[PDB]
């Protein structure tokens, strides 16, 4: 019994975890093979960051301009390239401690553990999801930067998230591992913004399933309702969609309850209609979206 | 910026955990230098687990009775020890990833990371605190036992918990790494429960210093509270008594901010009588108690 915000074992990780320092800046880098991934605003001065030509500045660049440290041993630099917002350090040594790994990119709605890192030294984990407005509610001050989300399967890590920024609500920007961002964000110092946020339906009532196997069941409901005046429902508090691949996904914890997906729904509606009334789920007071379907379902298993 | 509830890097702990084999039972052992530390209860039959006597079950054990695995090799155990509630195996290899660790015990309202591991396998991890009654709303399953609770400072594994058992209404007991539970719980299927939960005072004061340096301060207000007064008004929403040591351990949180901490005492005590009004503090519609006055100067800035 118990319900957690559970992270991956970050162990695989952080072996990957290397300090990356170019001129005044120091952040964290991936150390995967012989290769050293960080956010591509190391090479930004104060200067540069208003407007930044990165491939000029870059140029300008020798490989010993980038110092890299791995615990106490100085890695050597034999190539650096730019990939979109990461740039790519070649290293004189591959790591001997690669995991198993994949460079994915998730959706909105997905979860994902992250290694917090200054230093490059980590600092702790915690699980946190992509936000339907792409970015992530996280937990990182000033050094944070190249700090990765990542998500294991099978011994094989699958990163998914390199940190670069923090927007002025004190959420988090940053890049899949292929420096492609996550939401409509610029690595450069210029007026930017969340968009407004949403509560990931199909989240919710995973979470909702996840306490009902924990024997949390006063919210049930005898009602079913249909997907399209669930939906009306949704869109009038700021939810997510519930399309039919949320629905089918939610079939395995449909069957395991006894409760229909749909009847869930009802019982979403009721509880974003009238409140929580006094009472909890899963010892909160807010709905909670930050546990997938398969989150739920990996750790009631 | 941001708030999350962080548990410690567990790399090193990942290191440590091996599977401890005893007839039909299978658990979690943490294999330090050349002894693997577990419950005692492993020797426990499935037909006497309401008066097992440890030494007379113990006695009747060799050295080849216990199977610990670490990852795929059989590690072999030379010797057996019964120390309080924990079984001490040692074996003929010491562990070549063995941290530099420390045993603590904690008081109640101390936060640490709990490891969840299966058949010596870690599966997740997070963040726990020691409830005033000595238990610790964890998630865990069947299997569980043997997964530790630590802290980091420095390289250093402050090895702090040892699970045990789930008592009847969902929560859990275990012990330190010297076999000594917390609590006047028993490592015996009898009637036993969890005595009366209340609230950790000093941690939501903590919680409440923490957000008022990430920019919320809508809670305050213009009074002020002697701690007598406001200890009478704590224990009627079930708070733990708030001390002189409590006070003395929040000043650097009080002098960083600029509120007393009877000004933030003021502020709780009309949190507890006035709720939160639809607003939220730190993404919570509830006092959270399991930061400590520690936690929030190792997160926030
Ligand atoms: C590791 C074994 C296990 O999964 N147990 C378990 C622990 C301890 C015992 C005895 C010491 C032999 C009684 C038996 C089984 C789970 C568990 O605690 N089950 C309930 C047994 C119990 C203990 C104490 C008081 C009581 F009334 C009943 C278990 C399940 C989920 C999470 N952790 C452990
Ligand atoms: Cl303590």
């Amino acid at each position: 019994s118990g319900f957690r915000k559970m992270a991956f074992p970050s162990g695989k990780v952080e072996g990957c975890m290397v300090q990356v320092t170019c001129g005044t800046t120091t952040l964290n880098g991936l150390w995967l093979d012989d290769v050293v991934y960080c956010p591509r605003h190391v090479i930004c001065t104060s200067e540069d960051m208003l407007n930044p030509n990165y491939e000029d500045l870059l140029i300008r660049k020798s490989n010993h301009n980038f110092l890299v440290q791995a615990g106490n041993v100085q890695l050597r630099v034999i190539g650096h390239s730019m990939q979109n917002c990461v740039l790519k350090l070649k290293v004189d040594t591959a790591n001997p401690k690669t995991p198993k790994y994949k460079f994915v990119r998730i959706q909105p709605g997905q979860t994902f553990s992250v290694l917090a890192c200054y230093n490059g030294s980590p600092s702790g984990v915690y699980q946190c999801a992509m936000r339907p407005n792409f970015t992530i509610k996280g937990s990182f001050l000033n050094g944070s930067c190249g700090s990765v989300g990542f998500n294991i399967d099978y011994d094989c890590v699958s990163f998914c998230y390199m940190h670069h920024m923090e927007l002025p609500t004190g959420v988090h920007a940053g890049t899949d591992l292929e420096g492609n961002f996550y939401g409509p964000f610029v690595d450069r110092q210029t007026a930017q913004a969340a968009g407004t946020d949403t509560t990931i339906t199909v989240n919710v009532l995973a979470w909702l399933y996840a306490a009902v196997i924990n024997g949390d069941r006063w919210f049930l409901n005898r009602f079913t309702t249909t997907l399209n005046d669930f939906n009306l429902v949704a869109m009038k508090y700021n939810y997510e969609p519930l399309t039919q691949d949320h629905v089918d996904i939610l079939g395995p914890l449909s069957a395991q309850t006894g409760i229909a997906v749909l009847d869930m729904c009802a019982s979403l509606k009721e509880l974003l209609q009238n409140g929580m009334n006094g009472r909890t789920i899963l010892g909160s007071a807010l709905l909670e979206d930050e546990f997938t379907p398969f989150d739920v379902v990996r750790q009631c298993s």
